[PDB]
């Protein structure tokens, strides 16, 4: 009682063997942006999967980098994710790492795993989530690997990764170490034919984190906005993901929040049965108890809480392309930024221009790069980027090199104390400074891929029809452009090519057509500058748009879908 026992049976065991067993590879370990997902039986059913995926990482590294070198692990909380992290721990000690520091019982988000790597200098970290998808033990699992920089490997690192693993044939495992992810504090092994004992460090989950983002913002004035009697009435929905301490010991412990304010913020290995993704569709709970008119201010995330969702009294929805051009409009609201000055502003191509506004009134320079983190960092590493959001409720600074919702949802807070008006009314003062950037977004969810990709090709060879550039549609709107976009990368001079189909207006609208079974993904921002027509119900003043590009691209008769799965 407590670590008296364990101490004294890890003196009575004797060092621990490291022994080398034998595997065959898998064809399918290939980690993309994301990080490898699968379902979740691959990894907890697949002899050897995970394993080879882990000695994959490893052997990626270099071996100069490889042994004193310290390893952030952590995840979101998923099912099986204590077990792999207890196989990373055996692994990583028989392949020679330092230490490594994991969260209390696993419990890391991904912007507390980007702080943690930047900050302790650790060679890297492994962060076991799915982000947005579901988990359980008939949902999905997934395995990411952050570099020393705190953002995810390089094409250059996860392809070595990929390439290790089609090929691997063993594997370095130390089967007796037996580590208590739940108490705090230092946990060493002797480690056998080794002198060095290996270390793990189970460290808070929320400390380090909040030590940033105290250091981001302004503590005082949040105390005032969220504790104080004439408080603002906020509806934290952390979708029983990772974002739920952060939100206890943060919003509600530190600044003051009473805990009413914070809902689902227990993380559940099966995210209560639900898709922890923050949108108008797994979301609308959280919109539906907006609809009462209590709260002033409500927020969603996802499974490892990069993400968020921003609303407003009665369910005012903000979208996330124009959330980020709030954070911009109002970016010396934040001390980070009043400290770090504006270097840049950044949007995934597919989100609307509303962040072109405030970056063409003032004259800090924009970037349009293409989906994925990998651009976004090369800009941040640069000294080029400090705020950059995408559509997909991405939202985040060069504090860290991964995005961040909490994050996102201390800066909304920062804005609405500083300027002292509504949600609903900042956005309205916005859209008549700036003009309303009216943008949506439909996925179509697991069409049959065949069909989506000959979709893409029939219509893509529609636009290069030289006849189709300069005709008009009627509600009228005359095409200007048509392509496949495409990015060269300022920083590395990295190439990135059918990046989403582009339709350029004269008006300045566009549409914009993506595939992600396979995903169709629906892009529509049209924009409006007279006063007259800001203020109206987006779906209507977008259904014209929108029935060209369900006309034009045939998408219904080629997949059978009558709605999109989810509506942004
Ligand atoms: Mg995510």
């Amino acid at each position: 009682e407590e670590w008296i026992s364990g101490t004294y049976r890890k003196m009575e065991e004797g060092p621990l063997p490291l022994l080398t067993f034998a595997t065959a590879p898998y064809h399918d370990q290939k980690p993309g942006t994301s990080g490898l997902r699968k379902k979740t039986y691959y990894f907890e059913e697949k002899p050897c999967y995970l394993e080879n995926f882990i000695q994959s990482i490893f052997f990626s590294i270099d071996l100069k980098d490889r042994q004193g070198s310290s390893l952030v692990v952590g995840g979101d909380g998923r099912y099986f994710n204590k077990s792999a992290i207890e196989t990373i721990v055996q692994m990583a000690a028989a392949n020679g790492i330092g230490r490594l520091v994991i969260g209390q019982n696993g419990i890391l988000s991904t912007p507390a795993v980007s702080c943690i790597i930047r900050k302790i200098k650790a060679i890297g970290g492994i962060i076991l989530t799915a982000s947005h998808n579901p988990g359980g033990p008939n949902g999905d699992f997934g395995i990411k690997f952050n570099i020393s920089n705190g953002g995810p490997a390089p094409e250059a690192i996860t392809d070595k990764i990929f390439q290790i693993s089609k090929t691997i044939e063993e594997y370095a495992v130390c089967p007796d170490l037996k580590v208590d992810l739940g108490v705090l504090g230092k946990q060493q092994f002797d480690l056998e034919n080794k002198f060095k004992p290996f270390t793990v460090e189970i460290v808070d989950s929320v400390e380090a984190y909040a030590t940033m983002l105290r250091s981001i913002f302004d503590f005082s004035a949040l105390k005032e906005l969220l504790s104080g009697p004439n408080r603002l009435k906020i509806r934290i929905d952390a979708m029983h993901g990772v974002v739920g301490p952060y939100v206890k010991k943060i919003l509600c412990e530190e600044l003051g929040a009473p805990a009413n304010s914070a809902v689902n913020c227990v993380p559940l290995e099966d995210f209560g049965g639900h898709h922890p993704d923050p949108n108008l569709t797994y979301a609308a709970d959280l919109v539906e108890t907006m609809k009462s008119g209590e709260h002033d201010f409500g927020a969603a995330f996802d499974g490892d809480g990069d993400r968020n969702m921003i609303l407003g009294k009665h369910g005012f929805f903000v979208n996330p392309s124009d959330s980020v051009a709030v954070i911009a409009a109002n970016i010396f609201s934040i001390p980070y930024f009043q400290q770090t000055g504006v270097r840049g502003f950044a949007r995934s191509m597919p989100t609307s221009g509303a962040l072109d506004r405030v970056a063409s009134a003032t004259k800090i320079a924009l970037y349009e790069t293409p989906t994925g983190w990998k651009f976004f960092g090369n800009l941040m590493d640069a000294s080029k980027l400090s705020l950059c959001g995408e559509e997909s409720f991405g939202t985040g600074s060069d504090h860290i090199r991964e995005k961040d919702g909490l994050w996102a949802v201390l800066a909304w807070l920062s804005i609405l104390a500083t300027r002292k008006q509504s949600v609903e009314d900042i956005l309205k003062d916005h859209w008549q400074k700036y003009g309303r950037n009216f943008f949506t977004r439909y996925d179509y969810e697991e069409v049959e891929a065949e069909g989506a990709n000959k979709m893409m090709k029939d219509l893509e060879a529609l636009m290069f029809d030289r006849s189709f550039v300069g005709k008009q549609f009627s509600a009228v709107y005359t095409v200007e452009k048509a392509d496949n976009f495409e990015y060269s990368d300022p920083v590395d001079g990295s190439i990135s090519r059918n990046q989403g189909l582009r339709l350029i207006f004269t008006d300045g609208s566009r549409i914009v057509f993506r595939l992600s079974g396979a995903t169709i993904r629906l892009y529509i921002d049209s924009y409006e500058k007279d006063v007259a027509k800001i203020n109206q119900d987006p779906q209507v003043m977008l259904a014209p748009l929108i029935s060209i590009a369900l006309k034009v691209s045939q998408l219904q008769e080629r997949t059978g879908r009558t709605a999109p799965t989810v509506i942004t």
